[PDB]
C-alpha cells in the first residue's frame, strides 16, 4: 500500500508514502495511516488536518472544494497532502484500490428494496454456498462468513469486503440501502448481480434521479421482481434482465428472460413451488412460509441462473436452504400442530405474519403473544385488534414486562379488541405457548410472535433463561 500507487489513476506526481489503514476519523488515525478528510452534513475534516498530522499519519487526502485544485499536492510538516475534487462520490473508488478491489476478487450481488432484502441475501448467501462458494453476506444482521455473521461509509464497506476475501469468502450478498447508494457508499463496487425485490410527478423526479445513480453504478446482471409495479416499470426499459413473477407479471412478448411460479402449495410444513423459467422448468420444496418468502427464494433462484449456476444444481440443494432463525421459522412434528416462531412485535408486522401463517393453515390459526412492559403502550391495544382480527384464538401473554405490572400490559392489549371475551390470558409465556401448541388440533396452526431469535424473558431487571424456539422445540419433540 503506497500513496503514489494509489493516486496513479488520478494524481500522476504523487510522492511515494507506505500505508497502514485508510481512515475518515482523525481520532483513530494512527502511525502510517491515510487520513481522509471529508466535507459532509456540517462535518468538514480537513479541520483536523494538524491533528492527524500530530498523531504520525504518512499522508491525507483532502476535498479541494474551496481551498484547492483537484489533484493539487502540498506538504504540512512533512506530510503529503493531496487535493481532490467531489472526494465524496470517489471515495468508494479510492477506498477500492487501497484494498485491491475485493468486488473483482468474490461474486457480489447487490439486493435492493423496502422489504425482503435480509431473507433475499441470506437465500443467496446460503444456495451459493450449497453449490461450494465459500459465502458472506452484508447487510442489517451484519457482516460475515455464514454462520460467523458480527453485528457505515464507501472505506467501511471496501473494509469489510476485503475482510471477507481475506477470510476465503468466494460470494458475498450485501443488502443495498437507498441512503447507501445515494451517498455513494457503493459506487465503484463491481456487482455480478443488482436485485430488486419491491418499494413502499414526484414519482418522475424519484426514478429520474434512481435511473442516473444505477446509470453510474457497476449493476451486473438486474434481477427484478415483476409483481411490484415499479419493478415492471423498470423491465420496461431493461431488456437484460430477468423478470421473477408469482403473480402473473411475465409478458412472454418481450422474449426476456424470466421465472415464474406457475402454482404454489402452502402446506404445513412449507411451501411446494412449480415453476416456468427460460432456464427449464422445476418443482422446489421450500422450508419457509408466506407469499413473500416465496418472492424472496424466486428471486435468488433467478439470480444464481443468471449467474450460470446449473438448474439442476440450484433444484438439488433447495430443500437445505433455511428460514432466517426466527422469521416466520416452521417447526412440525408427527401429529402435532404447525407452530411457527417470528420476531413480529408491530403492528404491521403481527398482521403480515398472521397473513403468512394463514395460507398454511387448514385448521385454526392461534396466536401467542404479549407486549414489552416500561415501553411504549400505544401499539398494545392495535396489536389486540390484529391477533383477534386475523387469527382464530389469541392468547395473550407476557413478553419482558420489566418492571410494569404484567396484567396491566394484557389490560392495554385486551382493550384493543371488540370481544376481549374471547381472547385466553395465561401468564407465565412457556405455560402461554404450551396451552397453544397442547390444545392445537394437527392441522391448527400456533404463530408465537414477538421474540424470534431472542434467548431471553426480562421480568423486573432479570434477564431469565427463555427460549420460545426451546419451548417450542421441546413441547413437538424435536430439536432447536
Ligand atoms: C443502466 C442500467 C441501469 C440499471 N440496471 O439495473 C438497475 C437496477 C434494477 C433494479 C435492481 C437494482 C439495479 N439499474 C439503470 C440505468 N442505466
Amino acid at each position: 500500500r503506497n500513496l503514489r500507487d494509489l493516486l496513479a489513476p488520478w494524481v500522476p506526481d504523487a510522492p511515494s508514502r507506505a500505508l497502514r489503514e485508510m481512515t475518515l476519523d482523525s481520532r483513530v488515525a494512527a502511525a502510517g495511516d491515510l487520513f481522509v478528510a471529508v466535507v459532509g452534513h456540517q462535518a468538514d475534516g480537513r479541520r483536523y488536518i494538524p491533528q492527524a498530522i500530530a498523531q504520525g499519519v504518512a499522508a491525507i487526502i483532502a476535498e479541494a472544494k474551496d481551498e484547492a485544485t483537484d489533484g493539487e499536492i502540498r506538504e504540512m510538516h512533512g506530510v503529503p497532502v493531496i487535493y481532490l475534487s467531489q472526494l465524496n462520490e470517489r471515495l468508494s473508488a479510492l477506498a477500492g484500490r487501497f484494498y485491491h478491489e475485493p468486488s473483482d476478487n468474490l461474486r457480489l450481488v447487490g439486493v435492493t428494496g423496502t422489504n425482503g432484502k435480509t431473507t433475499t441475501t441470506q437465500l443467496l448467501a446460503q444456495w451459493s454456498q450449497l453449490l461450494g462458494e465459500i459465502s458472506a453476506v452484508m447487510g442489517t444482521v451484519g457482516n460475515g462468513l455464514l454462520g460467523k455473521v458480527i453485528p457505515g461509509s464507501a472505506v467501511d464497506v471496501q473494509h469489510e469486503l476485503a475482510g471477507l476475501v481475506d477470510q476465503g469468502a468466494t460470494f458475498c450478498a450485501m443488502e443495498v440501502s437507498s441512503h447507501g447508494l445515494v451517498q455513494h457508499r457503493v459506487a465503484a463496487l463491481k456487482f455480478a448481480a443488482s436485485v430488486f425485490t419491491n418499494l413502499s410527478g414526484d414519482m418522475e423526479h424519484y426514478e429520474a434521479a434512481k435511473w442516473l445513480l444505477y446509470s453510474e453504478h457497476h449493476c451486473g446482471q438486474a434481477i427484478i421482481n415483476a409483481d411490484d409495479e415499479v419493478g415492471r416499470r423498470w423491465l420496461a426499459k431493461l431488456p437484460d434482465a430477468v423478470a421473477v413473477s408469482m403473480e402473473d407479471h411475465i409478458n412472454p412478448n418481450c422474449h426476456g428472460r424470466w421465472l415464474k411460479a406457475t402454482e404454489v402449495n402452502y402446506h404445513d410444513s412449507g411451501a411446494t413451488i412449480r415453476f416456468s423459467s427460460s432456464w427449464g422448468d422445476g418443482e422446489i420444496e421450500s422450508h419457509l412460509m408466506g407469499a413473500f418468502n416465496v418472492s424472496n427464494l424466486l428471486l435468488a433462484l433467478a439470480t444464481l441462473l443468471a449467474l450460470g449456476y446449473p438448474l439442476a444444481d440450484l433444484l438439488k440443494t433447495a430443500a437445505r436452504l433455511q428460514p432466517v432463525c426466527g422469521r416466520m421459522e416452521v417447526f412440525t412434528a408427527p401429529g402435532k400442530p404447525t407452530v411457527v416462531v417470528d420476531y413480529a412485535h408491530t403492528p404491521d408486522a403481527l398482521e403480515k405474519a398472521l397473513q403468512a401463517a394463514r395460507l398454511h393453515c387448514a385448521g385454526k390459526l392461534w396466536c401467542v403473544f404479549g407486549c414489552g412492559g416500561d415501553r411504549d403502550k400505544g401499539k398494545r391495544p392495535l396489536m389486540g385488534a390484529i391477533a383477534e382480527e386475523f387469527a382464530d384464538v389469541a392468547v395473550v401473554t407476557d413478553d419482558n414486562p420489566r418492571t410494569e405490572e404484567p396484567r396491566a400490559i394484557i389490560n392495554d392489549i385486551l382493550a384493543g379488541m371488540l370481544d376481549a371475551g374471547h381472547a385466553k390470558v395465561m401468564e407465565g409465556r412457556a405455560e402461554a405457548v404450551t396451552c397453544a401448541v397442547m390444545q392445537a388440533k394437527e392441522n391448527d396452526v400456533v404463530l408465537v410472535a414477538g421474540k424470534g431469535h431472542e434467548d431471553y424473558q426480562i421480568v423486573g431487571n432479570q434477564r431469565l433463561d427463555y427460549s420460545d424456539r426451546v419451548t417450542v422445540a421441546r413441547l413437538l419433540g424435536v430439536i432447536a
